[PDB]
């Protein structure tokens, strides 16, 4: 029913059922004085999980695996990192250490070494070039280009319809750019139009933070994205 935000989340983790074998985790962060909460994925895989991104630190992915293991009762097996920042590998250790194989390209590895970030053990092959989609189990990875990063990946459910941006999609209150230290905002746009030629038919998209919403904030985020780049 209704959407978990700041308000409803203290270290803790709440789980959203978007669909039969699809939730999304919610977990929050305080940093600069404001709280901000982060969003990744659970798919089920047979009698196994699949998980997309960790929680955003090691105490919240212990969190995020407790609150799995109460609200589900099925193994974490696999983990992927959707790109290199800590809301995306940190707590890769937490989910190594409970036996779970966490997965990355190669292109997220090396940068999360050069940024001396926790680096998930497994390669994912296959997606070095713009447009490159792989199969995982019961997801399709996409890798669109460049956008919020060099390396981010965006998941697609093909039994649901649920596209998962990570950071390379803003809910619809974010009107202004986040973090982009890291982003190519030239080649933003370009890689969120391979999103929406290769998922014209998803029909739940979640941001990498906030609300989820439809294909709507894709054209949301390239508006945002344009706003910044002529900013005077
Ligand atoms: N905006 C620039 N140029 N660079 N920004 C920074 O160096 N730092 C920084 C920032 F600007 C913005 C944020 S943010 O607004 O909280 N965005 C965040 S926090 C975790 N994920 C994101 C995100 O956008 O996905 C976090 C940061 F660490
Ligand atoms: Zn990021
Ligand atoms: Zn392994
Ligand atoms: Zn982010």
């Amino acid at each position: 029913g209704e959407y978990p935000t700041v308000s409803e989340i203290p270290g803790e983790v709440r789980l959203y059922q978007i669909a039969d074998g699809v939730w999304s985790h919610i977990a929050t962060q305080s940093f600069d004085g404001a709280v901000y909460p982060s969003n990744g994925l659970i798919v089920r895989d047979g009698d196994e999980l699949l998980l997309i991104d960790t929680a955003w630190g090691a105490k919240n992915t212990a969190a995020l695996l407790a609150e799995i293991e109460k609200q589900i009762g099925l193994p974490v097996t696999r983990a992927v990192s959707t790109h290199f920042h800590d809301d995306r590998v940190g707590g890769v250790d937490v989910l190594r250490a409970a036996g779970v194989a966490t997965y990355a390209s190669p292109s997220t590895r090396r940068l999360a070494e050069v940024e001396g970030n926790e680096i998930p053990t497994h390669s994912l092959e296959g997606l070095s070039s713009s447009g490159d989609a792989v199969r995982f189990g019961p997801v399709e990875l996409f890798y669109p280009g460049a956008a919020h990063s060099t390396d981010n990946l965006v998941v697609y459910v093909p039994s649901a319809s649920v596209l998962y941006g990570g950071c390379a999609i803003y809910e619809l209150s974010r009107t202004s750019a986040g973090n982009v230290a890291d982003a190519d905002l030239a080649e933003w746009p370009t890689s969120i139009e391979r999103i929406q030629q290769h998922y014209p038919e998803a029909q739940f998209v979640i941001p990498g933070h906030g609300l989820p919403g439809g294909l709507d904030l894709l054209k949301h985020t390239t508006n945002v994205v344009k706003a910044h780049t002529n900013r005077s």
